C-alpha cells in the first residue's frame, strides 16, 4: 500500500519472516535471479533492504498483494504498526 | 514484560525447560518452521538465542504470555530474578 | 510436471520424505556432490529449497519421474493437492 | 517505439532489470565493448543513461525489439506507464 | 562451439554445475587468478557472466573441450537446447 | 547544527552506523538516487564524504534533524565530542 | 523567473541535483548535444556554469518551467533563498 | 583501556569466549544489527575483527567495561598478557 | 609431488579422510587459523578446495610430506590413481 | 615485435590478462606513474589503448620482451593470430 | 615551510595519504570548490600537482600548518627526507 | 629489504596469509583507513596490489620489519625465493 512506503524504516527492523514472503511472492512479481540474490547477506535487515530494492518498480496492484501476505503470516506487527 | 528484555543475559544461561515453553508458545505465536528451526543446536543456550531471535517482533500482549508460561513452569527462577 | 512448479509453495511445507526422494533420484539426475550438499540444513523445508535449486535445469522428461516417485512414496499429499 | 523516447524520464528511474536486457539485446544490436562498458557505474540509473547513449543509432525496427524485451521481462511497469 | 555463442542468453540461466566445469577447465585454459576471481559473486548467473568474459579469447580448438565437459556433466540440457 | 560542520574532520573518522542514518534521513531530505549512490565505496569514511557532499544543500532546519538522529543512535560519541 | 537571475551566484554553489534537472528539462528546452556536453567537468559547479551558458536563449515562458523543476526536486533551498 | 588497543594482535588470537562477551555488551554498547552481524564468519578470529570494527568509536568509559567483562569470564589470559 | 597438482580434479572427489590429514599437517605446514578455517563448509569437496587454496605456497619439500601422509592413510586410492 | 604493431587491432579486443602483463613489464620498461595510470578506465580495451600509448617509445629490444610475456601467459591467442 | 618547496619533486612521488591531508587543511585554507576539484585524476601524483597549484597563494604562516599535518600523519617520510 | 622490491612479481602470486600481516603491521606503519581499504577486492592478489600501493612510502627501516613478519609467519616461501 502507501502503508508499506510510509512505515519503511520500521518494517526494516521488526520483520523476521522473509524466507516465507519470498515463496509467497515467487512467480508473480519477483523473477528468479532476484530470488537467488536476496538469499544472501546474513545480516537480516540486509535481506529487507535488497527486497525493497525492487519496490520502486511496483504499482498499486501488487503492493496490496504483499500486504495480504504480511496479513497472512504475521497479522500482529501489521496491527502493531496500524495502532 | 520489560522484565524479559531487562534480564536477558541471566535468562540465557539459567533456563533449562525449552522443550515445554516451545509447546506453550506453539500455534499462538511461533509458526511451524521456526518451531522446527529451534529444535537443533545442542548447546542449550543456543536454543535460547534462536528463541530471542523472534523477540523483536513481539508486542506487549504476548511477552506477557511468555512470562505467564515461565511462571507456570519454573516459578522459582522467575522469583529468583525478581528478588 | 507443470504441477510441480505450479504448486511449489505448497510442496515446500508439506513433504516430509526427502531422505527417500534423494535415493529415488540418485544416479539418474542428481550427481553425487549435490546429493552430499542436500544432506545438511536441519530445518526440514531448507532441504526442499536446496532441492528446487536444481529444478530449472530439468526438462519435461524427468520432472514426470519425480512426480512418479512422489506417487510411490506419499500418493496422498499428491492426491491432497490434486483435489 | 516512440513510447521509449516519449517516456524517457520515467524509464530512467523505475527500471531495475538492466542485467537481463543486456543479454536479450546482445549480439543483435549492442557490440561487445558497449556490453562491457555498461557493466560499471554502480548507480543504477547511470546504467540506464549509458544505455540511452546508444539509442539515437537505432531505427524503428529494433526499439520495437526492446519493447518486446520489456514486455517479456517486466510487462507490469510497461502496463503501468501505458495506463 | 558456435553453439556456445549462439545460445549464450539461454546458457546463462539454466546451468547449475559451474563448480565442476571450473575443475574441468583448470590448468588447460583458465589461469589461477581467474579461477579465484570466479569463486565470488553469490548470484549464480554472475559466475556465468564472469566466465563468458574470458570466452572472446578462445579459438575453435578449446570451445569444443568446454562443450565436451558440458556433455559429460549434464548431457540433458545440451540435448534440451539441441532439440 | 554548526556542530556538524564544526567537527567535520572528527565525525568523518569515528562514525560506524551510516546504514541506519540513511534510513533515518530517507524520504525527508535525501532522494532515492542519492540513497542508492551512498551504498558503495567500501572504505567506511568514503560513505561519510559522499554523505557530506549533500550537506551544503542543508539549512538550519534539517541539520538539527541529523543531530537528533545521531543522539538517538549513538548518544555517546555525540557526548564524547561535546565534552 | 527573475529569481533565478537575481540569485545566480547563490544557485551556482548550493544546488546538488543537476543530474535530475537535466532529465526534467530534456526534450522541452535542451537539445541533446548540450545534454552530452554538460555531463563533463567533474567539478559540480562547472556543470552549473555550463548550464547557465544556455540561460540567455530563454524567454519568460521556460525559466518558470525550470523553477517548477527546482520546486519539485528541492523545494527547500528555493524556500531558503526566498526567505 | 589503552591495554585493549595495545595488545590487539594478541587478543585477536587467544580469546575464545565471544559468544558470552556479546551478551555482556548487549544493550549497553552494541546495537542489535551489529550483534546479528558478529554472529557469522565461522573462522573464530573473524568475529574478533568484526567486533573491533566498532572499537574506534569508543571512549574511555566503555572499553573499561569490556576489560571488566574479560576479567569476569577469562581472568587468566588477562593475567597472562599483563605479566 | 607433481602428482598432487597433476591429478587435482580426481583428488578433489575421492578423498574422504580430511579430518586426519589435517592432524598430519598441523604445526608443520598449516598455522592454526587456517586449520580452523578448513573445519567448515560441510560439502566434503569444499574442504578439499579450501585445502588446495594453500597449495601454491608449497615447495617440493612439503608436498612430498602430504603424499607420504596419504600413503599412510589411504594407500589404495594413491595406488588406484597411480595405476 | 613487428607482430605487435602489425596485429594491433586484433590485440586490442581479445586480450583479457592485462593485470599480469603489467607485472611482467614492471621495473624493466614501465615507470610507476604509468603503472598506476593504466589501472583505471573499467572498459577492458581502454587499458589496452592506454598501454599502446607507450609503445612508440620502444625499440626492437623490448617489444620482444613483451612478446615473450604474451607467449608465457596466453601462448594460444599468440598461436591463434600466428596461424 | 621552505622544506615543502625545497623537496617538491620528492614529495610529489612518495606521499600516499592525500585523502587525509585534505581533511586536515579543510576550512582553514582550502575552499570547497578546490576540495571537490582535487578529488579527481585517478593518477595519485596528479592530486599532488593540483594541490601544489595552490601553494603560491600561501604565506609562511600556513605552510608550517601543512608540515605539522605531515608530521602527524607520516612523520617517517618527513624524517626520511630530513635525514 | 631490496628483496621485497626485487621479487615483487613473485610475492604477488604466492603469499596466502595477508590477514595476519595486516595485524602485524597495524599501528606501526599502516593507518586505519588503509587497513579497512585492504580488506576488500576478493581476488587474493588484489589485496597484495593494494598493499604495494603503499610500499613506495616505506624507508629502509620498516621494510625490514615486513621481511621479519614474513620470516615469522611463512619462513618457507621466504626461503624458497632466497634459494
Amino acid at each position: 500500500l502507501h502503508f508499506i512506503d510510509q512505515h519503511r524504516a520500521a518494517l526494516i527492523a521488526r520483520v523476521t519472516n522473509v524466507e516465507w514472503l519470498l515463496d509467497a511472492l515467487y512467480g508473480k512479481v519477483l523473477t528468479d535471479e532476484q530470488y537467488q540474490a536476496v538469499r544472501a547477506e546474513p545480516t537480516n535487515p540486509s535481506k529487507m533492504r535488497k527486497l525493497f530494492s525492487f519496490t520502486p518498480a511496483w504499482n498499486w496492484t501488487c503492493k496490496d498483494l504483499l500486504l495480504q501476505a504480511l496479513r497472512e503470516s504475521q497479522s500482529y506487527l501489521v496491527e502493531d504498526l496500524e495502532r
